[PDB]
């Protein structure tokens, strides 16, 4: 009876396709899904979506070329997303062209952004939440940072990072420059740099396949710290990437719980029925898989929470009121339930941390949380 359309934005070929192409297949299966089973706003109107996947290779130009498509031939009112430089560099476009925009991109920059979701905490609390985890667990030390320097994703937590540092036990020993799309020797390299130092604790930034050389390298020349990684440099193809000499020494952050620990979980089994009813094999089912399925679930709650009068009167600002109006669950997905302020739509703060376990299978360690007293959203915020 109404249908919207709604641009979704991937990255299936490019240099963070690695995590890029499970996301967007979630995404899919959501939309296919939520249709399927029914949309329904508040007075009970049937809402159809029609979505249009558009693979931007992490282009910031395509980006750009695909959101003026998006608005001017489809007048969307609502976006999928994906990168961080894109992402920030179209937040005050999406506000004045008042369509939602919902991303991969957890950016602690989009937090003041009017327009900008995300069912997450933003990358420098997450960061903070897991370094917090090491200092707890394994004791005050040093930390290196791994992160590719030219790329916004890459910096994000960075600057909150070294300020939340001293308060945590952790002296930062070095800043080391591993490229997003980083080769064995550029991922040996950065180790044999960050063993000079010898760090207790590795940080990394970058999406796990740099992430994944870097761990294998820092065992094969001998650095014996611990790896922690952002939420994009870890998941279910870890073991396997790393190999055995990183068994019991990496660590990887999630907002999100994996499909292997989810079994009981309504939100997991919500993503099978989906993959079932779309002729998607159970072993597809993947962490990348649930990052794509909740943005578009978030997406759903907030239609079922507007009029139809309201969503064909004001479209995407209607939706963005109803993702401030309200406390969201994603089937119990999420660490925390989600709850955004007007002028900053900080979902939750806490993670799950995930062990690559001695044996080779991964672990889950339980929810983490960095100090209350440690902002660091504003610190990222406040950059410059
Ligand atoms: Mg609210």
């Amino acid at each position: 009876s109404l249908t919207i359309n709604v641009g979704l934005l991937v990255d299936e070929t490019g240099p963070t396709s690695d995590v890029g192409k499970g996301y967007s297949l979630g995404a899919e299966l959501a939309f296919k899904y939520f249709n399927e089973k029914g949309i329904y706003t508040k007075d009970g109107v049937r809402v159809n979506i029609n979505y249009i996947k558009r693979d931007y290779a992490y282009n910031p130009t395509t980006a750009e070329e695909y959101y003026r498509e998006f608005r001017d031939r489809y007048g969307v009112i609502a976006i999928i997303g994906w990168g961080t430089a894109d992402t920030e560099k179209l937040s005050d476009q999406v506000d004045t062209d008042k369509i939602t925009y919902i991303s991969a991109s957890y950016s602690a920059k989009l937090l003041v952004k009017p327009f900008n979701f995300y069912p997450a905490p933003d990358y420098s609390t997450q960061a903070c939440s897991g370094l917090a985890f090491l200092a707890s667990e394994f004791g005050q030390g040093k930390l290196a940072l791994a992160y590719d320097s030219k790329v916004a994703y890459s910096r994000s937590p960075i600057g909150a990072i070294k300020k939340a540092a001293p308060s945590l036990g952790l002296q930062v020993v070095g800043d080391y420059d591993l490229p997003l799309r980083a080769t064995e020797a550029d991922a040996e390299r950065i180790a044999r740099e960050m063993l000079a130092a010898d760090p207790d604790y590795v940080w990394c930034g970058n999406t796990i396949s740099s992430c994944s050389l870097l761990g294998r390298a820092m065992a094969k020349v001998g650095l014996d710290a611990f790896l922690l990684t952002n939420v994009w440099g870890f998941d279910e193809r870890s073991p396997q990437l790393i190999g055995e000499g990183g068994y019991g020494k990496v660590f990887g952050i999630s907002p999100f719980i994996y499909p292997m620990f989810g079994q009981d979980v309504e939100g997991i089994q919500t993503i099978f029925e989906a993959a079932r009813m779309n002729g998607v094999s159970e072993d597809q089912i993947n962490l990348r898989v649930v990052q794509g399925f909740v943005n578009v679930w978030l997406l759903i709650k907030a239609i079922e929470s507007v009029t139809s009068q309201d969503l064909q009167e004001r479209g995407g600002e209607a939706l963005k009121e109803a993702l401030e109006a309200n406390t969201f669950d994603l089937g119990g997905i999420t660490a925390d339930t989600i709850d955004y302020e007007p002028g900053f739509h900080l979902a939750y703060r806490k993670v799950f941390i995930i062990k690559l376990g001695e044996n080779g299978e991964l672990q889950l360690m339980g929810k983490f949380e960095a100090p209350s007293q440690v902002d660091c959203a504003r610190y990222t915020i406040e950059e410059g």
